[PDB]
């Protein structure tokens, strides 16, 4: 149900839809870049739209 990312990136969720993570922290994708984002989830059970960009694979 995806595939898992660190976010190397501060970002916080202005409008709805993101989420808030931090550089270096780990993620999860589900869905491609199709004008940026992907729908990612995060470590509490949430899920956001969270960019490729600043995200780099990890080494589970």
């Amino acid at each position: 149900t995806g595939e898992e990312y660190i976010a190397v990136g501060d970002f916080t969720a202005q409008q709805v839809g993101d989420l808030t993570f931090k550089k270096g922290e780990i993620l999860l994708v589900i869905e491609k870049k199709p004008d940026g984002w992907w729908i990612a989830k995060d470590a509490k059970g949430n899920e956001g739209l969270v960019p490729r960009t600043y995200l780099e694979p990890y080494s589970e």
